This record gives structure tokens, C-alpha cells and sequence, in this order.
């Protein structure tokens, strides 16, 4: 247990020198330097989580990574709430729909049956995808993450993965000693994570590399986990075609089986707790790649006609369909404003002349 109060002289100097190196950059775009007013900054610098967070722990990736699009993380649970005055403009700027105030509701991945049909056919729909992530609960985020973290984590992740049957039974590949044959094989199915970036450098996100880190897939190679990559879960179902409902009830009846043995973070306004904030809420990252070159003439598409179901579009006529909500719904309306809007867009696709 640490205290609420105080951080030493090198972690202060280090802040003030950050704040003025994003002060210094004109330039730089991030949400971070945005957000983190002086005001807000002399309010929180001699702020610490349990855990002995500091805000440094919160914003250095951004400081080192001007070119950081948000550029914090959350170093523990607890750095939500002890850093809210920069945590929350920032969730609320990047978050459609999300206002302070505001408390995500619980986790409801809702009625299954109510998925229909989409594209049988095969004439429009190239791929499904649904992404998901979670921390586990009681467990520090990969700054403060220790070593014996790390080990105990990953045994009881593997425990979880490992018992998982039918449709979801599969291998797991643990990062610690990882052969050449199994990276350019795991490479060819996009399935592969490496040491993190520069942004995930410099978060501390990759001490005692490799070790807790590993990559688990169905034998389909339908469903794909990764562990301790950025969070600790990184839970992903996906097919080609376009069964939204197959590839959602895959990933509710995973994350389902994992939460029987392996409790969840959780935060009363923010929802799943994530180390990327832009994780947040349902943490739900859809994605649906859709031809379309009838509607293609005109962005219509775009805002309007994707835009009534709060979905974004990406681009030879071939878009990515994604939901812009991730807080602020449930489970269920998010993987429904897709269904919804992929409807929409279909008819507008079939009509078009
Ligand atoms: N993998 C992610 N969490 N990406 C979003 C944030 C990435 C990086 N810290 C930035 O602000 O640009
Ligand atoms: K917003
Ligand atoms: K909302």
C-alpha cells in the first residue's frame, strides 16, 4: 500500500520537464497535450495510486511519443479515479456519446437470437470481426506489473484457455521461448504480437519481456486470444463471410467461460477498465469489411446513411463498417447499431440502380 500523497523529486522533475517538452511542441495533436491544462496538471502532479502509480506513469508515452493520438495509459485500475481530472476530459473527448456524469451500464452481451441473417449469399459481406479486451480484476496494469505478476497471471489465463471445448478448443503459445516455425507460422495467420512499439515502450507496457505473454487460437483459427500484448486479455472472434451472429455468440460464450474462473476490472462509470483508454466501457472494436460499389458513387454512405447507426466507414469499393460507440451501451446495442446499419447499407446497395 502506497499513499495518496506525495512523489519523490525525480518523478516531479520529470513531470514538470514532461509538461513543458508538450508545452514546447506546438505541433503536437495529441489528446494529451490538449487535455492537460496547467490548471489540471498542478491540481494532480503529487498524486499517487495504492500501487505507487504517479502521473507519470500515466502520460510518459505520450510525452516521449509527441506524435501520440491520445498518449496515456492507465498504469493500474485505481489511476482512473486518483487521475480523473485528466482521465475523464480526455474518455469523453475520444468516446461518442460519453458525457461526465455519465455511468457506462452493466455488461449485457443480450438476446442472441435476434441476430439474423445479413449476408447468406456471400454477395457483399468479405469478413466479421468482433474485438474485445479486458484487465484481470486484482491485478496491476503492465507498468507496475511485476515479474511473479506476470508468471501468475499467464498460469491462471492458460488454465482457462486450455479447458475451453468444442468450438473454442485450440493451442496455446506461449511468447517465453517461442520457435522460428511458430512465428512465420502464427505471421501468415496475422496472428502474431511482438515487443511493443514505441508508444507501448515507453508506457513501461514491456518489462520482463516475454515473459506472461502468449497467443491462443481456436483450431478454425476463428477465435484468437492474446495475453499481456497491451491488456491483459485481448479476445478476438472473427470468419470471412458475414455471420455476425455466429462470430458474436462465439465470443459471448468465450469471454463467458473465462469469467467463470477469471473475474474481470471493472469501473462503475467507465465500465471494463482497459490500459489504453480508448478501450473503455463495452470495449467492444467491430469490424466489418462490406463491398459496396453501387453506394460507392456517393458518400452518402459515409455520414447519413452509416452515420444514423453511429457506424464509421472506412475505404475499389470495399469498406470497413465499425462501431463509433464504445461506452455508454450495452454489449448487445453496440453489436445491434452494426447488424442495423449493415441492414441499411444492404438495402441501400440492393436499390441503388
Ligand atoms: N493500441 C492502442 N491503444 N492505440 C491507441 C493509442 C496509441 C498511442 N498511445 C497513441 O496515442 O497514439
Ligand atoms: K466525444
Ligand atoms: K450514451
Amino acid at each position: 500500500h502506497h499513499h495518496h500523497h506525495m512523489v519523490d523529486a525525480a518523478v516531479a522533475e520529470k513531470l514538470e520537464a514532461g509538461f513543458q517538452k508538450l508545452q514546447e511542441a506546438t505541433n503536437c495533436k495529441s489528446l494529451l497535450k490538449k487535455h492537460l491544462t496547467r490548471e489540471i496538471f498542478d491540481k494532480i502532479k503529487d498524486l499517487k495510486t495504492s500501487f505507487g502509480s504517479t502521473l507519470l506513469d500515466v502520460i510518459q508515452s505520450g510525452v516521449e511519443n509527441l506524435d501520440s493520438g491520445f498518449g496515456v495509459y492507465a498504469p493500474d485500475a485505481e489511476a482512473y479515479s486518483v487521475f480523473n481530472d485528466l482521465f475523464e476530459p480526455m474518455i469523453c473527448d475520444y468516446h461518442t456519446g460519453f458525457k461526465p456524469g455519465d455511468a457506462h451500464p452493466p455488461r449485457d452481451f443480450g438476446d442472441l437470437e435476434t441476430f439474423g441473417n445479413l449476408d447468406p449469399e456471400g454477395a457483399f459481406i468479405v469478413s466479421t470481426r468482433v474485438r474485445c479486451g479486458r484487465s484481470l480484476a486484482g491485478y496491476a496494469f503492465n507498468p507496475c506489473l511485476t515479474e511473479a505478476n506476470y508468471k501468475e497471471m499467464e498460469e491462471k489465463v492458460v488454465a482457462s484457455l486450455s479447458s475451453l471445448e468444442g468450438e473454442l478448443k485450440g493451442t496455446y503459445y506461449p511468447l517465453t521461448g517461442m520457435t522460428k516455425e511458430v512465428q512465420t507460422q502464427l505471421i501468415q495467420d496475422r496472428f502474431l504480437f511482438k515487443e511493443g512499439d514505441r508508444f507501448l515502450q515507453a508506457a513501461n507496457a514491456c518489462r520482463y519481456w516475454p515473459t506472461g505473454r502468449g497467443i491462443y487460437h481456436n483450431d478454425a483459427k476463428t477465435f484468437l486470444v492474446w495475453c499481456n500484448e497491451e491488456d491483459h486479455l485481448r479476445i478476438i472472434s472473427m470468419q470471412k463471410g458475414g455471420d455476425l451472429k455466429a462470430v458474436y455468440a462465439r465470443l459471448v460464450n468465450a469471454i463467458n467461460e473465462i469469467e467463470k474462473r477469471i473475474p474481470f476490472s471493472h469501473h462503475d462509470k467507465y465500465g471494463f477498465l482497459t490500459f489504453c483508454p480508448t478501450n473503455l466501457g463495452t470495449t467492444i472494436r467491430a469490424s466489418v469489411a462490406i463491398a459496396l460499389p453501387k453506394l460507392a458513387a456517393d458518400l452518402a454512405k459515409l455520414e447519413e446513411a452509416a452515420g444514423k447507426f453511429n457506424l464509421q466507414v472506412r475505404g475499389g469499393g470495399v469498406y470497413d463498417i465499425s462501431n463509433k460507440r464504445r461506452m455508454g451501451l450495452t454489449e448487445y446495442q453496440a453489436v445491434k447499431e452494426m447488424y442495423d446499419g449493415l441492414q441499411e447499407l444492404i438495402r441501400m446497395e440492393k436499390e441503388a440502380a
